[PDB]
């Protein structure tokens, strides 16, 4: 692109980083002030306004304005300190900002598709100006993590998720498309909000809903190819599982709430085995919660146990799950298809405390967002049953965590192995023992998986890919980090971690004949590195060249040399 | 335009005001949330965020973001209460905001042309994407009214001035181009500012400067036509006069600081004559100040006196001017070409107070921005010399006014006729007398003059046009307003006032054979009204039609009817 | 964005000329550019055909068709498919070469890419000159061996243009996805080198590593931009180069050479059809080849493959083949052999003439491809008719003037018992006794359109020789029993579209069976799949996808100042 429109193109606009020579060649000289900045200086300038904002919501606003106008500089900001900006452009800030301010994007970021557009989704996809789309993140806004039904304001979530695709993994942002499917909302505050801009009716459900999703998957792959990655985000429990099972073997599709959480949780368990120094087959798991994340984790745990030689039915019996009605047991009321798979042969048990005492688990995993569910008695019981009990308080936000890191370490007398979904600072007990608890962040998983899937044209994503990703993450943890109680690698290394995951995923796919891209690269690291997006500005070179002087003389015909021999 | 780019086009983008039918016809359905708002509702929504801003600077910022994305809605805001938003998008806020924040435009608003681009201005004009430009506002940022040398940050001033062209007069904003000429800056704070984005050297001056201005006028009229209006804004004293005299008879050009201020000041004097009930020839004027505004006013006053039958040399002697060195008298030191024209045959006089006592003027006009120059003694002297003395404290801002309205009315015992450049609230004296002092706003003049000049292709703008504009403004004042002491019509009627001025200017031009547009319209009001820009959204109609059925049948040839007779 | 405005009239894929309806002209914004008559495509065809039949020569008919293809692609293929047997010799062999030799390149719209040896290192940049991004088939030549004519240098661009016309007209391959390329490395044609009007490179042909490097870069650049699945067909290369490039690329790219592999498959198809007359097996036959070039090697290798399929050991199969080059019979120990010729060397004394080889070997089939006129002498034909009841006489050399013998001479000398086929079309033959024969033509168009259609439809990554053998078996079954009784070995060219479809399906079945097809999911109904991809001369629609939402839903989504609360 050239001319005035390049300044309005977020992928190409450099602002004052355009050199004079670049402005003249593009035909834009005069549109930009007479100063030529480096991107380092641009980062300096924008960070001054970023730090002046009084709240995380206002910092998200500033960043979205920057993404609107200069994508490269936006990712220079994000990659300058990914741990600092990840909670601003994504969870938990993105949902809070969209809940409060609505959609602040002043440049269209993706597609809003409604139930009333049924039968015309193919035409709507043609509104997006990029034809080479390789990854889609879609939501219906019904189950925004930690907030619930945000309806059409849920569009902020795929936009923020895709920013982590690029910032943490290096996925080309220009090949990425966020989509909000608006079928209504059951949030009464939104339905009665004069300023709400989504469909003001209750959510369409049943097969009419499923038909819209079917046409969406068909239209996206008709236009962008069957290889296009489609990641589902923040769907409700029942819908999430039905859609995953319906599409995962027909399309290039996964659900990060089910399968990404599974991979990062199992990665923490695998790293804890390096401390407990026992086999996975010796463990007994109690789950606090039975939703999308809990089922995904339990399913991936069973697969990990099978890898160690434990038969499936025997592996399943090592898993005990507690929902809001109590222990999930055979013949109990209020069960569904997924819950029946882990139903134990045991009488009803009402409380998690009693389940812990009856089962005596080696590991407890909470994802139910019930604050304080890991009571002092539970922590005491576990520390008495086993030398090094594993305590995973994975619920978000911090106010809904099953316990704090400090309570776990204090009550277990420094022997509990802890991980959380929320960031906890270092803990120093009274006797001097220091712990650095890790955070089970989904960003350890989906950037590298997406990068490898996109790089190789991986047709479908079996759960073995999420299991090998968990295994790669667990080995990123150094021996010194383990001695500090850290079960996850530093988030500051996420781009290197995602790159190594992408390579392992790509290698797995070629060996299983799942990759569509050919020829198979001999050097997979070099191949994937060549697709990693950098915040560095590109260069508009002209690729000028000449022919040899003798060639140009004989090929240039004039009246003087027309009859030369 | 159609497709995704219409959402990025400020002139065509309606945002959520696009109906579903419009989105489908433009091929943008899906890029916009599934709600269809009226412009009234859009105005409601944006005004909520506008009123939440804590300062005028922040309100200017919000408005510039809106102008960046939706020009029609921007002018709906401005025209909703023009008196409220004029001081935000223009003086005094625009200069303060640009001084503090720099240039906040995230969409290019015009052209930055530097002295180092000499010889290539024609190429730079091709960077602007609009080919049909009919009005240019240019500055070099040296004398921003009330602030001084803002260098390249002066670009905000032509951008804000053009907003008043459109909001107050109805000039088509798409045909308007703001230009900043950067020749350097002598503001030491800017030269040492790490964040300053203009040329970091002192101002180029002399003929090298004049050569750049010559090439600018040549390039603009070469590309857009010799009829293109070029308005000079916020140039320094000497440059402003030299450039006006050099270009006003060669191009379609005026300087609003010299000639616009002149017209609005004379309009106030003419309206005061309706109260003093005497002839202009009976007046004696003392000027506090001798810069651009003072000279423009004095020159237009002489022309008004000539119209009443007073010969020029005799008319000039009714004008006494005081600069910072004292009364301008023949043979005095520190005089220039303009000052010598009004030099009186009198010994040197140091102070304005003594000049008032020696001259006993009927009217005093201050534009020198010296606070309190109209002392209690001056006001007392004038009220003793004449029944209804005219007191024009025209300097900006309020803190630099020669006196307040209340001081004028109190000291003159309610007999002084007052106007100011700054807004003063109503004044009620102790004896019950109430006054509503008017503000001599330049926006009474340049919108209507520009609208008439553009509508008619008026080749040059003689000062008679500014004199007839003053006469039109003075007659807009109602008899009831005069009894309240108001010398100017309400600013809420500015669009109607500008329209009547444009018609009178257009009529003058055709009678003097100055208008280029032909044929001469018989109904000039209807003609000008047809060019007035409204904040109303336009409509993308398809203009579909059919031929008569018999025509379509005979003109449609098939194998079946090929040989019909 | 769908193409609109004046440019659609210059778009050969979309321009309909006067077949644009009034509704379409207004929708596209082109009304006024076209005369005021609305023609059906049938009437357009009638109009162009009257001008076509008025041309006095095949060369002039070619020029008329080329100016039509320049302006209206759909009407062009309406003409071609109205009688493909009539127009095939006009747009391709033999007319295309004679036309380009005489007139040069008459295209007035750019048809493809001229890439020269002097452009080495910049081929990726040159591909970006072609305005179509979605290319699925490339036909490339260096013009060295135009069939029947020799070295035409850069005038050889006509051959890929004409070849691709047959892809679409004969097979139904989408023409918009097709790209012809001329590689200019010079020419050894002395008439072109001394012609002041020649527009190619004016030097002898560059050979050696620089030539090979250019071809390597061409294959890399084409597949880098359009994908590794892009079909690349080599045409009219010199014999040594053609074989060497085929072996280098056929397992790395989706590539084949029609002069070698297409000729082999159609020749074997004729032999297999002759078996339905001789009513014996392929292993009962003994082949003598007049000519030992690479086209003869192509036929010989495919024959050995067909013999192995019958169960003949490879060594036994190869000994059924006797080849005669310019030096005589290829025997063991003979001088002037080469690597490929020694594979078919027989343990036999040296024999100088083809006539003596025929008498000593007594072949059941003789195949001439050496382009030696009259090589099948009366003695050879008389001997064949006395050795076997129904000898096979294949005079496949081109052009007609260099055929080994005419159809009349074969039928007369063999007393009506010889089974004849040629590469040139011979008319019907009636001997003096009344016996009538209809000799068939071994046209490469029986092969490459269906192969290309199936390869492109399935994303078949490489084209093994098994595909050309099964294509030959399909063609041999197409001939009716009645046509065999008349001496016809090939199906009527008027059925080529149906034959091509059946070949494409068989190729697709084979590819999915052996994991060669990259398109997924594998279609259950291969016939319906391919039919959906076949291009038709029917003009495409411009129906706008407009619709409304339910009335109540749209009312709730429509927000005004009145219904805001």
């Amino acid at each position: 692109k050239r001319g005035y429109d390049v300044t309005r193109n977020p992928h190409l606009n450099k602002g004052m980083a355009f050199t004079l020579e670049e402005r003249l060649q593009l035909g834009i000289h005069g549109l930009i002030p007479p100063c030529f900045l480096s991107q380092d200086v641009q980062l300096l300038r924008i960070m001054r306004y970023y730090e002046r904002q009084q709240s995380d919501l206002d910092k998200y606003i500033i960043l979205m304005t920057l993404q609107d106008r200069n994508e490269k500089l936006f990712y220079r900001v994000l990659t300058s300190d990914v741990e600092k900006f990840m909670p601003i452009v994504y969870t938990p800030t993105v949902g809070l900002a969209c809940q409060h301010y609505g959609l602040t994007f002043r440049r269209p970021r993706g597609l809003f598709i409604t139930i009333h557009d049924k039968g015309h989704l193919a035409t709507m996809l043609n509104s997006w100006p990029e034809d080479n789309i390789k990854a889609v993140v879609v939501t219906d806004g019904e189950r925004i993590l930690g907030l619930g039904d945000l309806g059409c304001y849920g569009m902020g979530i795929p936009v923020g998720k895709l920013a982590l695709y690029t910032a943490c993994g290096g996925v080309n942002p220009q090949q990425c498309l966020p989509v909000l499917l608006d079928v209504g909302t059951n949030n009464e505050e939104l339905l009665r909000d004069p300023l709400y801009i989504g469909l003001k009716h209750q959510r369409v459900h049943g097969k009419a809903y499923d038909d819209l999703l079917d046409e969406f998957m068909q239209a996206v792959t008709d236009k962008f190819g069957i290889n296009c990655l489609i990641q589902f985000e923040d769907f409700a429990n029942a819908n999430a599982f039905r859609l995953l099972n319906k599409y995962r073997n027909k399309y290039c599709m996964f659900n990060d709430d089910i399968q990404g959480t599974a991979s990062v949780a199992v990665a923490g368990i695998l790293a804890a085995l390096r401390i407990t120094k026992n086999k996975l087959s010796n463990h007994v798991f109690v789950f606090q919660g039975a939703g999308e994340a809990a089922m995904g984790i339990a399913h991936l745990l069973v697969m990990a146990l099978e890898k160690e030689g434990v038969p499936k039915a025997e592996a399943t019996r090592k898993i005990w799950m507690v929902d809001s009605k109590g222990l999930i047991v055979k013949g109990r009321s209020h069960l569904n298809h997924e819950k029946e798979m882990f139903a134990q042969d045991h009488p009803e048990v009402n409380s998690l405390e009693e389940v812990v005492r009856l089962v005596k688990p080696t590991a407890i995993i909470g994802v139910a967002a019930i604050a304080g569910a890991f009571t002092e008695q539970i922590l005491r019981d576990m520390a008495s049953f086993h030398e090094r009990p594993i305590i995973f308080a994975l619920s978000n936000p911090t106010s809904k965590a099953e316990c704090t890191a400090e309570k776990c370490y204090r009550v277990t007398e420094g022997r509990g192995i802890f991980a959380s979904g929320s960031p906890f600072k270092s803990v120093t007990l009274e006797d001097g023992k220091t712990f650095i608890p890790g955070q089970g962040n989904n960003a350890y998983v989906f950037p590298g998986v997406a990068l490898g899937v996109i790089a190789g044209g991986i047709r479908h994503i079996p759960d073995e890919i999420f299991l090998l990703t968990a295994e790669q993450i667990a080995q990123e943890v150094s021996e010194q980090h383990l001695s500090q109680g850290r079960l996850y690698p530093p988030l500051s290394t996420i781009r290197d971690v995602s790159l190594r995951i992408a390579i392992k995923v790509l290698d797995y796919a070629y060996k299983h004949n799942l990759a569509s891209y050919y020829p198979e690269p001999k050097d997979k690291e070099a191949f994937v590195r060549s697709l990693v997006y950098t915040p560095d500005y590109d260069s508009f070179t002209l690729d000028s060249y000449t022919w040899p002087k003798e060639a140009m003389n004989v090929q240039t015909v004039t009246r003087e040399n027309l009859y030369f021999q």
